[PDB]
């Protein structure tokens, strides 16, 4: 007896002291130290200080830099909305709830904190996948007379919100639940907790598979491809410089995206997997914060890489930052 | 009454309730509220994530450019050290204590923090000076036959270091002291406080005179010349667009660089001055923070616009940064 089931929750400290107590109604403090709880504030601090002006950085820049208005990058607009639900849904409620040592919004708040901040993360999922595809379809050409516009880039976007709340929506309305993780002071999606009224070996299986599995292969199938295609344009164009440096420039990032995307998820889907296979498990609340940490803190390094390290988009954030131009 | 005096320190929070306790010995939770704490936590480790790598980013990549390494460049390299005496001493300290929401290490501790963030914040300072000097000295050449080279350079870091001394040193032994301020989680000079038998007054007229007027005079006129000269070299060459594009790019970094300073320094200043001219006065714990978050925080943005906003450190930089090129 590892933890303290409750209706609506699942407390990884075990009840035989007679300390544990809601999440929603009392401060945890038996689970981590005070202390502790503000280096959760912090951190939240951090990813909403660097966070917010990042993604927000980027969605002004676009509406002041035509150059940037193209249809192949709408779906970074889009992981910058993603990054920025994140931040408001997620990043500051938990500022808020560490504070106070437990999930203060009760039941319905942390349906709410947890549909945005999943909603969110979903969406810069999909969209860093759905991009693959875009890139792969216009660098590897592979069907005969398709030029990428406008029109597809909505279907992108719009399939990215589809995606997101197949993930979101479910545990809603009986498909797994919301249940406050880690700490206790956010909530996420139920995926380590044997709940059957609400059916959580099959969500997390849907997840894994759909949501984890689809996504990689897609992905490295896309890159893949486009690193191929690269690679092989250039052992044809040897005497052109230019065409080398491009092609170690588009390897070089390929490889950054691939590593950013496992480092982003793949310990939600490992733990998820390891507890899944080894059913009877004890896992305490700060480790089953790790994963949190890994993906929440993608709103900062996505951008960074998606948007900062692009050429253009750092040009006119200088322009725009320095009032008039250098 | 708005104070509760004591030998070794000053709590701004009246004890006619009988709460107050010394700041060296238990939590000062009734002037600020244990949140308040954490976010004071908070900000300090915003400024140790941002403040650390930046400058030591900063002496790595010297370490690594050989073109970095001129005579001119090693008061920047001076105040990057400074930057790190603050984050060390200041900074970390202040995390830790703020946690325990008191300063836990005691008066010798509180002399130790007190003087390595101020040896550090005054070394930032004079720097910030002495190259104002230096490039002026090489812009408007006020003296026939010279030219600054290494032992010049060494010449201004030495000096900052004596007038940074002239400055941390004094408390030490007699002359003001070092007491707990604003939430009394770290140590500062004592610049409020009538205590005589160290003598504050004399001290506050020697700091507002010799570190802040003088610095404040010798960086105005030493700008205000370098401006005015190559105002005036442009003026006769509006033939080239080089030279009025250099003209206009060193006219808006002088306005940041003196703008900067006075963000940096005229909080504590101003503050100190005020509480000399109205000689009984009340500010709290919070209010009497203010100053430390201005000065603090400069250990991060004096390198986001002295190193970073320098073309060749950028470069190296990201050439450091990416292992190998771009
Ligand atoms: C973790 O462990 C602790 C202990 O097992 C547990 O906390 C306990 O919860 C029970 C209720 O489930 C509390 O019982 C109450 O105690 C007060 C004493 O002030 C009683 O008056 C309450 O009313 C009862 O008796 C009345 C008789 O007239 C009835 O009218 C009324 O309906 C109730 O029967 C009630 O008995 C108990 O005090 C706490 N114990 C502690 C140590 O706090 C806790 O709930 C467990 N955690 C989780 C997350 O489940
Ligand atoms: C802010 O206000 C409060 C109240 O004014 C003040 O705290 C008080 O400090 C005094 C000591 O200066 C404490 O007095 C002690 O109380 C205990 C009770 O447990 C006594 O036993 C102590 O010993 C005395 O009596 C003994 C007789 O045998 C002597 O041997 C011994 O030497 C002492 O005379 C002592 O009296 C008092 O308890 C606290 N009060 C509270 C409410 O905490 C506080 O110091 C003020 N703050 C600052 C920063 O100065
Ligand atoms: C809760 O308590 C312990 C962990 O402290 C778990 O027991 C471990 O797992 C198996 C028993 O199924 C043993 O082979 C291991 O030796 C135990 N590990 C350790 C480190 O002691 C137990 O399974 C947990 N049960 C639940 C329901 O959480
Ligand atoms: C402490 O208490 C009050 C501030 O709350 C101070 O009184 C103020 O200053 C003068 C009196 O010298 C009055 O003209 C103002 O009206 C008061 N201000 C307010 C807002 O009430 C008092 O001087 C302070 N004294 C010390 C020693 O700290
Ligand atoms: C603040 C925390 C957030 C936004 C966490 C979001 C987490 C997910 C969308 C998790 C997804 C997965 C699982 C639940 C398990 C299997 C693998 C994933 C990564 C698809
Ligand atoms: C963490 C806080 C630090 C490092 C604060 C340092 C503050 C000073 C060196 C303050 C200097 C001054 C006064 C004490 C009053 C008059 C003006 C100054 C700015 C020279
Ligand atoms: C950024 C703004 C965050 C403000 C956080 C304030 C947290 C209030 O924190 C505390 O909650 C406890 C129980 O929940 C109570 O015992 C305390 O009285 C209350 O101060
Ligand atoms: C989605 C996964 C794609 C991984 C990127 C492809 C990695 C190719 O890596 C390349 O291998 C070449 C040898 O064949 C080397 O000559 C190159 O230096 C190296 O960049
Ligand atoms: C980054 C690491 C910071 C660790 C901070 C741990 C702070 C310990 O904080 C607390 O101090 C109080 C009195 O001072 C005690 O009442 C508590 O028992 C103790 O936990
Ligand atoms: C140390 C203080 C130096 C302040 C920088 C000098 C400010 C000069 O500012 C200049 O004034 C000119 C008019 O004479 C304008 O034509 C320029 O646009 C403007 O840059
Ligand atoms: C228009 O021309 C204005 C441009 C001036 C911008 C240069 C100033 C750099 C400031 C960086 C500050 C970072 C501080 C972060 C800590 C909270
Ligand atoms: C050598 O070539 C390696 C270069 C790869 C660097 C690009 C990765 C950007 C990471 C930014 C992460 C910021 C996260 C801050 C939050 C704590």
């Amino acid at each position: 007896m590892n933890g303290t089931e409750g209706p609506n929750f699942y407390v990884p400290f075990s009840n035989k002291t007679g300390v544990v107590r809601s999440p929603f109604e009392a401060p945890q403090y038996y689970l981590a130290e005070p202390w502790q709880f503000s280096m959760l504030a912090a951190y939240m601090f951090l990813l909403i200080m660097l966070g917010f002006p990042i993604n927000f950085l980027t969605l002004y820049v676009t509406v002041q830099h035509k150059k940037l208005r193209t249809p192949l990058n709408y779906i970074l607009l889009n992981l910058a909305v993603a990054d920025l639900f994140m931040v408001f849904g997620g990043f500051t409620t938990t500022l808020y709830t560490s504070l106070h040592g437990y999930f203060v919004f009760g039941p319905t708040g942390c349906n709410l904190e947890g549909f945005f901040a999943t909603l969110g993360g979903e969406i810069a999922l999909w969209s860093l996948v759905v991009l693959a595809i875009e890139r792969y379809v216009v660098v590897c050409k592979p069907m005969s007379n398709f030029r990428f516009g406008e029109n597809h880039a909505i279907m992108g976007v719009a399939f990215t919100w589809v995606m997101a709340l197949a993930c979101a929506a479910p545990p809603l309305v009986g498909w797994s639940r919301y249940i406050p993780e880690g700490m206790q002071c956010s909530c996420g999606i139920d995926y380590y907790t044997p709940h059957e009224e609400t059916n959580n070996e099959s969500f997390v299986i849907y997840m894994f598979v759909v949501h984890f599995i689809i996504p990689l292969i897609v992905i490295f199938f896309c890159y893949g491809q486009l690193v191929f295609t690269v690679k092989e344009a250039a052992a044809q164009q040897q005497e052109s410089a230019t065409t080398q440096k491009a092609e170690k420039e588009v390897t070089r990032m390929v490889i950054i995206m691939v590593i950013a995307f496992l480092i982003c998820w793949l310990p939600y889907a490992g733990v998820a997997f390891y507890i899944f296979t080894h059913q009877g498990s004890d896992f305490g609340p700060i480790f089953m914060t790790i994963p949190a940490f890994f993906a929440k803190t993608s709103a900062v390094y996505n951008p960074v890489i998606y948007i900062m390290m692009n050429k253009q988009f750092r040009n006119c954030m200088v322009t725009t930052l320095c009032c008039g131009k250098n």
